[PDB]
């Protein structure tokens, strides 16, 4: 309850803008991460890391759009675009894990057309561990795994996004 | 009718060590079980193996294994198929990424004292000959481009545990 996040780009249930939507696979979009703002950190955190998934995408497993752990605990918000592939926008000792569009940052929403809105779920995980192992090779599975484990509480936004 | 048989795994029996991973503090065989089907259906022109774990704790289960571009004309998979190196996989066919991070069949590893774990090993019966895959394309990229194919599936779900005590 007292662990929240919000940003200035994105909000619960509101309709993503072209900004944060990929680019690629039909989907013309700006493909840039939105800020992200926490407040309430709870007692004894010791990192953050914030994971973006689909649960709506027709997989089999959802689809995991970003994942960055080892966000230090005195961090408590994500600028614009920190999710950008060059890692020249995370905060220091951040690591970024592998998307299911094959690359370490943030990939967009790109639903199947005129499928109803899928739901963005943005979290911000708040960990009772330092560091956990991850890199570049992380699958979103492994990395939510470790998470999970590592789990403290999650504060989330989930906008929702469509093609006309 | 469409259907898919095993000499080594069988739906709700317990794995045997030879498919169990060899990491994360498991000590297994990693090797993949044969798998034979029928009841191709009418306009099959490839199959695909995948393999999956609901029950992982990671909010999206866990990709052991995905195996598409089985050439319409092989009905079986021998066992270790599946191995990274790429020595017993049917010509043509190629591996997708698993969620341990490599491009090839990867075992059962639940952890210590969970509930049973339903690996769910299915064969898929697909319309098209060729799916882009590679061996970066992440579990989820295959399994969008498998259910957009589907003619048919079946599948055999053995499942495994590791107790504490």
């Amino acid at each position: 309850a007292e662990f929240q996040v919000t940003s200035n780009e994105i909000k619960t249930g509101e309709q993503l803008t072209t900004s944060h939507v990929f680019s690629g696979f039909g989907c013309e979009g700006g493909n840039t991460s939105p800020s992200l703002t926490w407040s309430g950190v709870p007692e004894g955190t010791k990192s953050f890391a914030v994971t973006v998934y689909d649960p709506d995408a027709p997989t089999g497993s959802g689809w995991w759009h970003w994942t960055v752990v080892n966000i230090p605990a005195t961090v408590t918000y994500l600028p614009v675009d920190a999710g950008r592939r060059d890692g020249t926008k995370l905060p220091t000792g951040a690591v970024q894990g592998r998307n299911d569009f094959g690359y370490a940052g943030f990939g967009g929403a790109c639903p199947p057309k005129g499928d109803k809105p899928h739901h963005y779920q943005f979290k911000v995980w708040a960990l009772k561990t330092e560091k956990i192992p991850v890199d570049s090779n992380s699958s979103g599975a492994l990395v939510g795994y470790m998470l999970n484990a590592n789990k403290i509480a999650t504060a989330e936004i989930t906008p929702v996004y469509e093609i006309k």
